[PDB]
């Protein structure tokens, strides 16, 4: 499916403004600085209907499995627990994250050989690119 476009693994190459975006989410000091400092591996893969995003750094490992338009629990290293919802928007996948009812979306699109994602948070945007692994 379209979906085969982003599975695979992809490594982070660079990261713009992701400090003053996290900032912006309302991450503490302490979390930003770990989570600015890592440089990801992410792994997409598709099983079914079910796609797993698992990120691997000094950092953390994350995983996360989802169907597209179901809403799931995801954790977060801040004072939020929130509520992501995953879709497919014409060959983007966007990932809305809601708590306290406030809202960031992370976008991730296909540009060559890379995944390029768009971070957004009341206006304020961080842009990371990841290549393939
Ligand atoms: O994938 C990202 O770069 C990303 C962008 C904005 C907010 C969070 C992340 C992020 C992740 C988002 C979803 C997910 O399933 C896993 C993520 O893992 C990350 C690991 C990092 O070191 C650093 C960042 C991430
Ligand atoms: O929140 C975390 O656990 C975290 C810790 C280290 C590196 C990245 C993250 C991070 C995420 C990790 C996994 C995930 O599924 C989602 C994450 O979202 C984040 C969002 C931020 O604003 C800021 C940071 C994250």
């Amino acid at each position: 499916s379209m979906c085969d476009a982003f599975v695979g693994t992809w490594k982070l190459v660079s990261s713009e403004n992701f400090d003053d975006y996290m900032k912006e989410v309302g991450v503490g000091f302490a979390t930003r600085k770990v989570a600015g400092m890592a440089k990801p591996n992410m792994i997409i893969s598709v099983n079914g209907d079910v796609i797993t995003i698992k990120s691997e750094s000094t950092f953390k490992n994350t995983e996360i499995s989802f169907i597209l338009g179901q809403e799931f629990d995801e954790v977060t290293a801040d004072d939020r627990k929130v509520k992501s919802t995953i879709t497919l928007d014409g060959g983007v996948l966007v990932h809305v994250q809601k708590w306290d009812g406030k809202s960031t979306t992370i976008k991730r699109k296909r540009e060559d050989d890379k995944l390029v994602v768009e971070c957004v948070m009341k206006g304020v945007t961080s842009t990371r690119v990841y290549e393939r692994a």
